């Protein structure tokens, strides 16, 4: 089959977005392995500038060893996590995937082109997302 | 060596950003060459957002110093890309930072505050800082 | 007396705030009457009349709960947690978000307007019957 | 020379320095109050700007930001549930929806302006 790697960046600071995520995990398990942030062990609000780099360092590892970071840009704003990690991934040419079913937009003129012209390719459901990812490979 | 190469990674979506950052410049130009975004119609949208990002890009990839401005409601999107984009690609990367607001109250998310080197809260002490690093 | 009148004022824009809305009129449908604005042509005109259609219930509402969690406070409900503050509903919160405004917690017109704020329905409801008996 | 409130985030000092311009600049026709010049911490900051409010004729709300501020949007919905007549000033080319404001702005707000010449000319009229 061949499992490609995905790091899912999503914010993840209330139980909608922490089971809104395990739902688009659950969607791709069985195309991909999936690395979820919130799940790996360390989370913040659970030591302080040592936890911060705990958490750093460990997200750095998984985007390194990831073949894909699939961006949530829901949200009143995009999160900046999610943004930074957007770029740090692009930059080690990483395949760079949005996913937004949010209606809300930067400006009229859709997102922040660093955030557009970054991802490949925006979804806005779990389905074209899948079949994009088959193609590809 | 020469003048260190500052690309200025900021919000520029009214008028009091825009001028925020020509102030934030011109006080630096005596330490570095910095790039504004924001100075460096007929328009089909996906070839303009192609354009600002390609140079957005070449310009990041060509400095020494990636500087963020973190400040606002919500950190810029565009910032924080630029940022983990340097980081990765290995640049200095700085905050700077005014507001009294944060993400949450154990202070910016963990991936900014880990990426900047520095974070500073006014240009006198970071200008200063710079100058150390580069006599 | 019969049971209170209670407006949901929460984020509406993606399938997840709307799901989660719908979860918690669903666990308050026992205890009062909820209005839900998710689920309640030019868009000048399309505006003022999701306007006055709110308008309008948030003045034949006993209760405003906000729910406040996103990356900010929504202006829709920040705009009519004050609107009904102003007439004298009872104006409560609903927060699981673990971000706030800033290192010392909600803007203080959200956090003085609000008269508690809960981070379960559970404590939420139980704080109505106590209060209405 | 009605009374005027500026509703307006003051979080950093651009944001802060860019109110005055705008209070500085409608002085000669309106009084201005500015919330930034003028547990309990938090009580007796609410209690003096909704008495604040209360002595005010107009609330002008910005708009300007990444978000709309929820303080500012607070004030703008009290301010119309009794009646002032609520503006806006937006500068910023942000919008919440690619549709423009939420409607509880749009609409609370008879007028939505994008230069202080413009709502220094409005308010002539009135």
């Amino acid at each position: 089959s061949f499992r490609p790697k995905l790091y899912l960046a999503a914010p993840l600071f209330n139980e909608a977005e922490k089971e809104s995520n395990r739902n688009i995990r659950d969607s791709l398990i069985d195309c991909c392995d999936v690395f979820l942030p919130q799940e790996d062990g360390l989370l913040l609000d659970e030591p302080l500038k040592v936890a911060e780099k705990s958490i750093y360092e460990a997200d750095i590892s998984a985007m390194k060893n990831a073949d894909i970071l699939l961006a949530v840009l829901d949200g009143a704003c995009i999160d900046d996590g999610v943004a930074f990690e957007l770029g740090y991934a692009k930059a080690i040419n990483k395949v760079c995937l949005g996913f937004q079913t949010d209606v809300r937009r930067q400006a009229p003129t859709g997102n922040n082109p660093m955030i557009e012209c970054s991802c490949e390719e925006i979804f806005s459901d779990l389905g074209s997302l899948k079949k994009w990812l088959q193609q590809k490979y």
